[PDB]
């Protein structure tokens, strides 16, 4: 299966997360079909940070849920409202784009 749950922070509050999201409209084959729906994407790894000292994550992987909790249809607000919150625990499901 593609996707991995990967904890970004767990020690460094004071670099950089290392990573960038954006937000895209993903048409995916679902139960309901071929089916377009916002969701997140990586959009930026940066060196240095937790997602690459991690490295289990790329940008062209596409986010999934994060600390348990879906962002597949969330809006970008509610996502990066997770992250902040997840702060202490960044706990991010993605999928490369390129599979696993």
């Amino acid at each position: 299966e593609t996707h991995r749950r990967v904890r970004l922070l767990k020690h460094g509050s004071d670099k950089p997360l290392g990573f960038y999201i954006r937000d895209g409209t993903s048409v995916r084959v679902t139960a309901s079909g071929l089916e377009k729906q916002p969701g997140i994407f990586i959009s930026r790894l940066v060196p240095g940070g937790l997602a690459e000292s991690t490295g289990l994550l790329a940008v062209n992987d596409e986010v999934i849920e994060v600390n348990g909790i879906e962002v597949a249809g969330k809006t970008l607000d509610q996502v990066t409202d997770m992250m902040v919150a997840n702060s202490s625990n960044l706990i991010i499901t993605v999928k490369p784009a390129n599979q696993r």
